[PDB]
């Protein structure tokens, strides 16, 4: 408890591609990188010879390797791929000294989902059955660690945004934040759903009936780079980030992110830029809190060029790498809440810091939550 210094800095990655951990599956043990992801709950590991693939799971050579005789079709907004079950034994290096039997999709054919340059080969999904492939039968990861272990059912993540951090698992490290860590309940047990309350940007709330924020649901997924709102939520919130720092101009399709812009190193203009606000549901009736983000965090390096790193959704709010970048952020999946501080390795300056602040007092929080 409270300290877990074998599992700091745990976790690398690229920018834009997402924050991976070593693994090992089978007996004796096969290493894999493998990407963290809040946002889907399937263990799914390449097993054929994919050119992009610097490794993969070579299945008869692992002699605690079970066949369950059983096909996944898994396809997605763009990639896709299909694989076969079974289960093995798995470790994390850099984790618990412990060894589980999971469930294992061997990824056998895929389709724009494994990246050519990337260093990951497999895909962790660490939320819960309710969206498992095929079914919520098949047992997620960490649900089959915290059955057959004595590893709490906890886990936490610090995303510093060339990327690293950590990934705790069954604790919290009190190193890895400052101030207080403030908690929100998870609505569901299925994604890692949320409700936010309120928005703001740079003090002005944005007015919407806060429904619209969790239309159709608000999640914190590490698999998703981008800050993700709702086209509603998305078109009042750039309109009012483009009023508070129409001081300059941009194109117009560089808030749609489909194209970048730059400056000269040294000094960037990060002051016209307004913070964003998010004020999610408390533990308390009538009690919210908010975290703030710095421009720090929405405007994304490419390579001094920087993307924006907010865009519009069909799928509800997803809180990814560029929130989570600024905070450490618990799991508690035994309490049902998502904890948020502050980030000792944020990356801030001189002026602004992110910040986790409350108690605010939120009348009708049930009415944000849609069903
Ligand atoms: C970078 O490759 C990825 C990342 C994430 C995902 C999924 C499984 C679906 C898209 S969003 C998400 N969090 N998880 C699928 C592929
Ligand atoms: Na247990
Ligand atoms: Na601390």
């Amino acid at each position: 408890r409270g300290s877990f210094v074998e599992m700091v800095d745990n976790l690398r990655g690229k920018s834009g591609q997402g924050y991976y951990v070593e693994m090992t599956v089978g007996s004796p043990p096969q290493t894999l990188n493998i990407l963290v992801d809040t946002g889907s709950s399937n263990f799914a590991v390449g097993a054929a010879p994919h050119p992009f693939l610097h490794r993969y799971y070579q299945r008869q050579l692992s002699s605690t390797y079970r066949d369950l005789r059983k096909g996944v079709y898994v396809p997605y907004t763009q990639g896709k791929w299909e694989g076969e079950l079974g289960t093995d034994l798995v470790s994390i290096p850099h984790g618990p000294n412990v060894t589980v039997r999971a469930n294992i999709a061997a990824i056998t054919e895929s389709d724009k989902f494994f990246i050519n340059g990337s260093n990951w080969e497999g895909i962790l999904g660490l939320a819960y059955a309710e969206i498992a492939r095929p079914d919520d039968s098949l047992e997620p990861f960490f649900d089959s660690l915290v059955k057959q272990t004595h590893v709490p059912n906890l886990f936490s993540l610090q995303l510093c945004g060339s990327v690293g951090g950590s990934m705790i698992i069954g604790g919290i490290d009190h190193s890895l934040y400052t101030g207080s860590l403030w908690y929100t309940p998870i609505r569901r047990e299925w994604y890692y759903e949320v409700i936010i309350v309120r928005v703001e940007i740079n003090g002005q709330d944005l007015k919407m009936d806060c429904k619209e924020y969790n239309y159709d649901k608000s999640i914190v997924d590490s698999g998703t780079t981008n800050l993700r709102l709702p086209k509603k939520v998305f078109e009042a919130a750039v309109a009012s980030i483009k009023a508070a720092s129409s001081t300059e101009k941009f194109p117009d399709g560089f808030w749609l992110g489909e194209q970048l812009v730059c400056w000269q190193a040294g000094t960037t203009p990060w002051n016209i830029f307004p913070v964003i606000s998010l004020y999610l549901m408390g533990e308390v009736t009538n009690q919210s809190f908010r975290i703030t983000i710095l421009p720090q965090q929405y405007l994304r390096p490419v390579e001094d060029c920087y993307k924006f790193a907010i865009s519009q959704s069909s799928t509800g709010t997803v809180m990814g790498a560029v929130i989570m970048e600024g905070f450490y952020v618990v799991f508690d999946r035994a309490r049902k809440r998502i904890g948020f501080a502050v980030s000792a390795c944020h990356v801030h300056d001189e002026f602004r810091t992110a910040a986790v602040e409350g108690p605010f007092v939120t009348l009708d929080m049930e009415d944000c939550g849609y069903n």
